């Protein structure tokens, strides 16, 4: 193996340059399946890697696990192996009342509520998605008919306090984050997730194309924790779009 | 007059909702002329305002003067008067060796080296341009054939130390900014200018559409101060694009 | 021309070493007129420059436009041309209930709510006015009988949120500045304006003498936006003082 | 299931109050096996949970995945389910030349180079391990004869730039972290890892006992990336200690 | 004399390597008296130094005065003279309702609300006490029967606003600290004092052993200012413990 | 007694409103002696207080000890007892080559390298001396013929690293302060001392008049540690000035 964590070699990718990077390792095969010649490459820690084929070209699907740090690992090592375009596909909670469960969100840039982005660029550097990628995602989403929102995302190092969830063991939120969701709401931020800040920053600052898309599985103006019932029906929606977007980016 | 600085009334705009916002007040008529029925509306301090018509729809051209603060005034007050889309047209110095004098730069987001953005959103908020505006600019620039670069811009509160110019009265640059240009260069930042950070941040955080385009008049890998000779030939290039982008956004 | 923005040559100044720097370019001639042999030198962007004579010595009047950035340009380039003493004359909103419209404020040092000052010195460096200049201003104000307050000023990169004005397009103030006016009030800050922080910091940290005086045209405990009626009667007051202070500093 | 991520119910824990939390999900069973009645409870994303018995008392083993964010999830949800003591067992790189591969490190407190800790307490709050836990670890390590070092750990949101690794895709380290390893070395920091800062801070600030122990698998004064050969022999060492320390904490 | 402030020579210490460091110079002899062969060495500014003997070994008692800065002097210069272990004995105000006047607090680590610690290590470095010293203190306290609490301390550069005391000349607390005590309470911080942050940080980052113990003389859930009546009875309690802890550390 | 630390009552001051505040408690009587009817009031910890008479009016002399914290105590409690004007008299190390041992420095404002100032006002607030006080000091110094420099002072929470002294136990200076003295030098900062930042900030933000004067006892371009020989001859110089300045402020 050529890299410390992913257990992959440059040869495994077969000249692949684009990677779809889901968070959950169980979604990896699920995504690979949407393409041709799906092959499992490796599985170590939270990192599961498949190769597949898109219009006759090699494509990598690789999980990041939850959060900046492990994302920063998968991205770095995939880059070492030759990946130049990263498309993230996620699940998110919307914080605007007009965004519905099932809606697809394309992120233009992220509020940096993470730590890892700082290890790549100072806070003043914009966690902005690549223009070609965003265009690919926005268009892909149009062509499959999904009801889509394009905007800024709050990308947090936690699932609980940083997203101002109170229904927690301690039931307090550090002062810094108290009332933070209302502020993000006022600034028109669409949603919370946990990886885009690191992903987008580290790519934007190292000449790597990144895009970010997610399916809404809970609206925060209503609940803190999603219901299981239509979580999978929304997943299948955004996956379709990211694969299509990838097609457009090859 | 309805606003403190601009000396305009909601009636002057005639239902206009888009504004082209150049920095130099002398470029205002220059731009307005490219359109139909150009009329001077007002001129106070650095703020010169003209109205014109684009495909039969009222459009404002309004100067911001140099820097975040006065920009933040022009934008605020134009918003009060009903403007919802802001297109900035500027001049810039490129910091990448492959970007040439005469090239047109479309900004996706900005490195926040300003003060005013902070008065609208904390530093972690992305100074990101509106997706429709950027698309309009990128496309406009393609249709007029201009050689174009799309990416991140360093937006600085100073023309001298913050852009690491040393040929200055004191000839020193505060520690914070020493070697800063090399760092921005490595992160692929295209250029320095002085208003995009404020403009984009205040718009992105208040539900206002903003776009940013500039003409390159100096390459910093070569000189600190531009030559006068082809400065006007590049201005005329980006102006053409911003007006055309505006057409697309009406 | 010898400098990039002002369009002036070292020869234009005729050995001048002091500059009166108003914010509004229309106030430039107005001030120059109070002196002998007033001559227009240049006008580019927000920068209008006149030369005049005070007690047989050359004096420059030059506008900065609104805010740190452009101020930082005018100051730098005037320094390049040989100016060593800068006297700013401005308009301001008082935040203490005992300071009245018409009163003259002499600033000893500023609260740094700007960006540009940071490009000259870290935040811990005091935005402090030159002792000789302050003394000149305080005394000049005494001799013309004006009712004067001496103290700290809050110098903000915005006119709106940073001065906690709420009667704005969005009507919200970023968390950082919420209740900020009350705090400045409690700390005895006299007033808000937009340039002194940059001006004082960049001068104090580069061996240049700077002083700062302004006329009060609105009290914030009463209104957010000034009335037009006695705005000009107060301007004429502070102008008289700055010119007299200049006489004392030659 | 009672929690959003782990897929566990309060009933599954059977009144357990202590959890051993390794990072790699494959180490989970490995650790559970060292105890009585090992049972797999759940496996979702990077979170694998086993229950086992220690001196006739229920104990949880649960993986965190790499980094603060996912750790912060595992800990929160285990706390919801009733866990009050958390013992981390990890792998680390030593940065002091006297610490050898194979050595066991007990962490008293951590240098907060992470993002998640901030979501629990401001930076000034010490990322300090619980005194009872530390004592348990230190003593456990003494009784099994391991050669042990007790001290401060640098806990980083990245594996690469934040640990000043240069043998990377871009081969640059953001200015902030340049020469950072030498600084940590001089301050006597033992090692780099990625979770302790979040773990310790969130526990210390929410009345939860936490301890942190790791096995050294590379010395950074020598290499950047570990060799595979004795990586497993060191893992088995620290695991023995954490289980023993757990015994002492029941 | 060998050091600038303490007025001591390496010879005065007679090979002493441990120092008990009270804050009040009048407590110095009081402490020295509890040991054998008490001798006054020097008294300059707030720094009073005595030598005594513990189990036939030389021990220094030396006052720090109130606060980080002077503590940082005493510690530095004692280290120059060869002291390697520093035990601080203090007085403190508890902020938890269950901690009583008379209770003894052993500090594991400190919330850094000081300035001097920053001069030794960045804020992310933990202000953590030495493990051996803490153990010595905890055990010493057990053996003399005192009712003891072990945990984190808030260490503040002020006695008044930084500890959110309002019964002051101005009766306001700067925004930063408003409601800060409640937050520290919620995070389980035991108490306020003024030196541990500097002491612990400077020692932890320079390979010097430090410990911290204090007597509670006021509970902040009840009063702001202590009563004089049982202040001395509590002092005598913690002193006994620190001397005993020293015995264990020789 | 009316205050927690100083051991004074409002009655002891006898309607005094001005205080001279030296750092060293042994300098207190020395200063009081220069005036009429010198009486010792109290001595607790580093706080020694004398009353004397100046032109038939009561004046307090009170020591602060070294550093912000204890200064912040003395000042607070003196204010509670009715003091409104504080004159600090100190010793300092010059960092400019043209300032000589024996020279007197009057401080207009301070670089905030302390912690306590933050407990009174955010960093952006200027640590500026009161205009009347500075004028009194400057004039007093003129009238006794002393060779005087007026300007900004760097006020540090440490004597050693924060003033970039390297001849120390560890011989390293935390990154933050590496090369800091050169930077302060370039910005024209005159000197290092340890109390002015706290003193000036807490007074300027609470409507209390403060002034700051010090004698130079070492030039840092030459040595790190002063020589004892002419240390007292310089002390006697600045003391004379502060007493005179006080006369002018009654
Ligand atoms: C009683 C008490 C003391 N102290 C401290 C630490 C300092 O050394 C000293 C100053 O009174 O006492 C506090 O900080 N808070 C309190 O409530
Ligand atoms: C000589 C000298 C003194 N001091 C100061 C201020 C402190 O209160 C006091 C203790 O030495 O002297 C410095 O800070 N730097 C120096 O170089
Ligand atoms: C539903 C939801 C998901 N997520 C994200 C991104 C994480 O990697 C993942 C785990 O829930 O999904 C949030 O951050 N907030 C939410 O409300
Ligand atoms: C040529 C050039 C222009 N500018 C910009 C934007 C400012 O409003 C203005 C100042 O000349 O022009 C830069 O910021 N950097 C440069 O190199
Ligand atoms: C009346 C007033 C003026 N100003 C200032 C300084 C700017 O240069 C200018 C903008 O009108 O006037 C304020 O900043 N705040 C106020 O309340
Ligand atoms: C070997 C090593 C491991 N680790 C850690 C903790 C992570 O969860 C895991 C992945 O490498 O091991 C480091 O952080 N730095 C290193 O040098
Ligand atoms: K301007
Ligand atoms: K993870
Ligand atoms: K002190």
């Amino acid at each position: 193996s050529d890299v410390f964590h992913l257990g992959l070699t440059k040869n495994d990718l077969q000249g692949a340059t684009l990677a779809i990077v889901p968070g959950d390792p169980d979604r990896v095969e699920k995504i690979a399946a949407l393409m041709d010649k799906p092959v499992k490459l490796a599985s170590h820690r939270e990192f599961t890697t498949w190769r597949a084929e898109l219009d006759g070209k090699p494509v990598i699907v690789c999980s990041t696990g939850i959060g900046g740090p492990s994302t920063s690992i998968a991205v770095e090592e995939l880059a070492q192996l030759g990946i130049r375009t990263f498309l993230r596909i996620g699940t998110t909670g919307a914080i605007q009342p007009h965004i519905n469960v099932g809606d697809v969100l394309v992120t233009t840039a992220s509020v940096r509520l993470d730590g890892a982005s700082l290890h790549f660029a100072p806070l003043e550097f914009p966690a902005v998605a690549d223009f070609e990628c965003t265009t690919a995602l926005v268009e892909a989403a149009k062509s499959i008919g999904a009801t889509t929102h394009v905007g800024v995302t709050a990308s947090s190092d936690t699932f609980y306090p940083g997203q101002e969830r109170y229904d927690t063991y301690s039931g307090r939120v550090v002062r810094h984050f108290k009332g933070s969701m209302e502020e993000w709401q006022a600034m028109g931020v669409m949603n919370y997730e946990m990886e885009s800040a690191t992903l987008l920053t580290m790519c934007a600052s190292q000449g790597l194309r990144a895009g970010m898309v997610a399916g809404v599985i809970v609206n925060r103006t209503q609940q803190e924790i999603p219901n299981a019932e239509t979580m999978k029906q929304t997943e299948s929606h955004a996956v379709k779009i990211v694969v299509e977007a990838a097609r457009r980016l090859l």
